[PDB]
């Protein structure tokens, strides 16, 4: 039995939607290969911090790992290019682009950055807290220190929107806000709930800017000394784990929601996105830097 491991590795919690995916992929993947197979999940940064993750599964260190696209900064440019703010319009519109052509494409891009994607998983979309102020307008932002995740690209947003960005791990954003070193940061319910961050940071509000595809991606070193049968196995087992994590994932939108108006947070809704969306114009003209890159956000753009 587990004559073959893979240590997976994931930022969030047991229990959280992306995790229970991929523990529902090694329990296919176990007994689709009649136990052979033997996928570990190693929840909680345990393995480190997601970046570097990353960079250890591209050497083979890691087997696996699930992570959002905005973690790989330039690692893979065109999983920056996807973190752009406003680029989707919705959970399903970013379900049909993933599920098409255009996520046969990213595979490819991250193949060529010895990354094997086998499943593109839910995030949702991203919006700002503060533990300062409401902010119900884009003005609001101004001068404000933001954390955001660990590629140019938000930094840019940021700047873009009159405010001033700090990359830092997830890990360390909660004692930056409760020590009062930055003003907030921005993320999912699910993330702003299970990370602690609505405990020092009671203002949310849904601007939504960003939803940041993820991935399940395995170490392509490890992935070329499997046999096909056992790569069949695992394809199978992460494609199964699609539908059900992303189930889990509008579950935990909903009771994370819930979870923190029930806790005292201070939600701002209804706010008029047109001035953040044209705010974010010289991010757009920073990024989309060809022919390559011009199609497919016009393509993406064209996706019901
Ligand atoms: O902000 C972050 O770093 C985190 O945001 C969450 O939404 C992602 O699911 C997670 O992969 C990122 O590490």
């Amino acid at each position: 039995e587990c004559e073959v491991t893979l240590r997976s590795s994931d930022t969030h919690p047991d229990g959280y939607p992306t995790v229970e995916g991929v523990k529902f992929m090694a329990e296919r993947a176990k007994e689709l290969s009649n136990g052979r197979i033997c996928i570990e999940v190693f929840p909680s940064s345990q393995l480190g911090e997601e970046k570097d993750t990353i960079e250890q599964t591209q050497f083979g260190v890691i087997d696996m790992v699930r992570a959002s696209f905005g973690s790989f900064n330039d690692i893979v440019p065109e999983a920056q290019l996807l973190s752009l703010p406003y680029l989707f319009r919705s959970e399903e519109h970013l379900h049909n682009v993933m599920d098409g052509p255009i996520g046969d494409e990213l595979a490819k891009a991250f193949e060529a950055k010895d990354l094997i994607a086998v499943a593109y998983y839910d995030g949702g979309s991203r919006s700002f807290y503060n533990s300062q102020k409401p902010i119900t307008k884009v003005e609001d932002l101004k001068g404000m220190k933001f954390r955001v995740m660990q590629s140019d690209v938000f930094v840019d947003m940021m700047s873009a929107l009159g405010a001033n960005a700090t990359p830092m791990p997830y890990g360390e954003v909660y004692s930056s806000i409760q020590t009062g070193v930055i003003d907030g940061a921005e993320n999912n319910w699910p993330s702003y709930d299970s990370s602690g961050h609505f405990e020092v940071a009671k203002y949310y509000t849904l601007d939504q800017h960003l939803m940041v595809p993820e991935l399940v991606a395995i170490s392509k070193i490890k992935w070329d000394a499997l046999s096909p049968e056992d790569q069949q196995v695992l394809r199978q087992a992460a494609e199964e784990s699609e539908p059900v994590q992303r189930k889990l994932w509008a579950e935990q939108e909903k009771a994370s929601e819930e979870k923190v108006v029930a806790s005292g947070a201070e939600v701002v809704r209804e706010i008029d996105k047109t001035p953040f969306i044209e705010a974010m114009a010289p991010v757009y003209e920073k990024y989309v830097t060809k022919s390559e890159y011009q199609d497919l956000v016009k393509r993406i753009q064209e996706t019901q």
